[PDB]
């Protein structure tokens, strides 16, 4: 035999598993359309340039890359956001803004699974927190559409500006801010002592760290205000954020967590994460504001951006745990059963009529006995079995039977 | 700047181009559902083993492949059919047959464009030509659904068994039959003299070639019969085929062409190609019967298979040529315009109501003047603009205006 298992770390999607994936993707699509985003795509294979940010990131560290025969540096994309930036940047003044773009790219890592699908939603050209508000509400919407509630999940929200103020006041050149987020992002996962030591390696001093941990463990926006001011950008922003989410009707879904930073270098302002309220699973989704990526890529004018990624794995685990992923059995409207081979030409004409009317229909393709054909109809989840027999055809009729046996005229079938 | 162009031979799909791709994919999906096929997927990255057939094929020759860091032979799939076989074979006795599986994989080649999307439709477990009939009718259906007619296109049909009989009677061991098809497949593309010389290289003699070209240029099924018999498999098959397609209502779409072989090694019986009736474009789609692939992959019992691939490029060129690809402008049902920032909380509640009712709606995310907001609504193709102003909100109303301005109650919006 040839190897029937897929390549290391990659999933097969036979029809059963594919119905589960469609169930999910359908929601990502429907949500995106509900929120007015526009679909886009770009190649899974990008130039390796695009992902060299040098902030010790997990996503750049764990990169599926290789060299073409021509000697060019390429890589299977680990995330979408850089591809988006390339596209947006490719369009100059010609891109109407604001722009709301979404996609469901397969993304790759080398190491544990090595690929996944990630819904991406991004808003371009909106300075205000109204964008983050929309994005966060989109993630909730999607989760709600999958049957989840604010009892089951929520979205932790923060701003990196708070910590930016604190880092800056510590005398630390602003270049250090990206690696500091990537290290502090590991605060939950790994112990307190082993995070400290990373910051010491990147040249930071002890009193400047104290203020980091303290601010990380601040429990409220009012507590942040005490430390930084009530008309600091972040406080006004976050109050506006929570006020807007409150008004849209999703206030029970969102909450402030000062420990939330995310592990990506490019986030400048608000950042967020979906999580289950039982503490069982990793982040359901993740995003934030990244107002300087496109300047970094060489845009002559800075372009404000915000968005998120919502993976295809954790959501499923969670939906299984909550018994919200029932087997989706296959369905087709009609199965057309010729009484025998002499009725095939006639069964085809029937098949053609049914399909013309927008119905999904099979016709039995092999030579088989009526009861075996009917069993088959049940097995593939036919709503209806349509028997084409010679005695009924002579009368201009067929025999129909609902699975979930009467004589019926041809016109009246549809 | 970073490089804004995609990697060599790969396409970007910004929203405009993506709407064109959805237009097409929608039809592939809808057709598949109409014909009762089940979606599946597998990884774009496969083991290179899977494609070593050694019949001098163009698809194996032009393979996008590389080695992982672990030293394993892998490759971006050039086609789907081998992946399908792996899947089908992975399921043993447990796969209910017949099975009808479809997918729209991106496929890859190294060399001219290096990737494309290819609708795949395959039927597994059906001995009879009813499968090829269904497949061919599916391809037509799809093309018809894109606005094309039998005046514009058709599907040339043949059987490799005819040539098999002729090759065998020439004393040529059956091993030679796969390379002979791959060479003769180049009969249209390259000149008569340069095809002859390929067959001479693979050890064939002169009189055996004469019979090949003559049979290739036979113009009718009746002419084939003269040469091989009226109850040769192929003649009975093809008559059954054309009779069945005739009965389904698509007889004007299909026709016999003895020169049709396809360039793939695995086809055993009936084979077909879509083409434009003006002689301008390459093959729109291509397929056939491959009853021994799964035996070749190590199946303990032979499993009959048939199917086709339908690329995303030629169809588009053709649809453009026939003016059947109009710009699909963006649409959204509602754009919600707060009179000003003090009306935002209220505009959100409105936004929430609209979306709850299944409508697609935006809300203006930046701070902007009403007329600029309304311009924007037009630019993104809003069907309707919904103005949330303080005088109307106090009355429990909004101002609605159709783009393709009245006071309206909130309940009555939906
Ligand atoms: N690229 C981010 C998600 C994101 C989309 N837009 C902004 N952020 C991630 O992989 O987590
Ligand atoms: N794999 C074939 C198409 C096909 C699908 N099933 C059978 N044949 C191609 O690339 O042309
Ligand atoms: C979980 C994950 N994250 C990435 N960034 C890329 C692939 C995979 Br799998
Ligand atoms: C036209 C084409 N054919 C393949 N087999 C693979 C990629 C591409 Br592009």
């Amino acid at each position: 035999m040839v190897e029937t298992e897929p390549v290391q770390g990659c999933r097969d999607f036979p029809p059963e598993a594919m119905r589960c994936r469609r169930h999910l993707f359908d929601v990502f699509h429907a949500t995106a359309k509900t929120f007015g985003f526009e679909e886009y795509d770009a190649p899974v294979l990008e130039s390796e340039e695009l992902y060299i940010r040098k902030a010790g990131e997990e996503i750049t560290e764990q990169m599926f890359n290789f060299i073409t025969k021509g000697g060019h540096r390429v890589a299977l994309r680990p995330e979408m956001t850089p591809s988006l930036a390339r596209l947006l940047l490719g369009k100059g003044r010609s891109l109407l803004l604001p722009a709301k773009w979404y996609s469901i790219p397969q993304c790759w890592r080398y190491e544990r699974r090595r690929e996944h699908y990630q819904w991406n939603m991004d808003i371009v050209g909106v300075k205000s927190v109204s964008a983050e508000v929309e994005l966060v509400c989109a993630a909730c919407w999607a989760m709600r559409s999958l049957g989840l509630s604010s009892k089951d999940v929520g979205i932790k929200v923060n701003s990196r500006k708070v910590l930016q103020t604190v880092v800056e006041q510590a005398g630390v050149t602003s270049d250090k801010f990206a690696p500091v987020c990537v290290i502090v992002d590991k605060m939950e996962k790994i112990p307190r002592e082993e995070v400290e030591a990373q910051l010491a390696v990147l040249g930071l001093e002890p009193t400047v760290v104290d203020a980091i941990t303290t601010t990380l463990s601040l429990k409220s926006i009012d507590e942040i205000a005490q430390r930084v001011g009530e008309e600091h950008e972040a406080v006004k922003e976050l109050r506006q954020f929570f006020e807007q989410v409150e008004a849209y009707g999703y206030g029970d879904w969102v909450l402030f967590d000062a420990s939330v930073v995310r592990g990506l270098a490019y986030y400048t302002g608000i950042v967020f994460e979906g999580f289950d309220r039982e503490g069982k699973f990793r982040a359901l989704c993740g995003g934030g504001r990244y107002d300087n990526l496109l300047t970094t890529y060489g845009s002559p004018t800075p372009i404000p951006c915000a968005g998120f990624g919502f993976g295809d794995c954790v959501i499923v685990e969670l939906l299984q745990e909550k018994r919200l992923l029932p087997d989706i059995p296959h369905v087709v409207d009609d199965v057309v059963i010729p009484f025998d081979e002499s009725m095939r030409p006639h069964a085809l004409a029937v098949l053609r009529r049914l399909r013309d009317a927008g119905r999904s229909a099979d016709i039995i393709l092999d030579k088989k006995k009526v009861v075996q054909a009917f069993n088959y109809a049940d097995r593939v989840g036919a709503v209806r079995a349509v028997l084409v027999a010679p005695e009924e055809w002579e009368r201009g009729e067929v025999q129909v039977k609902m699975l979930r046996g009467f004589a019926v005229p041809l016109d009246r079938l549809v």
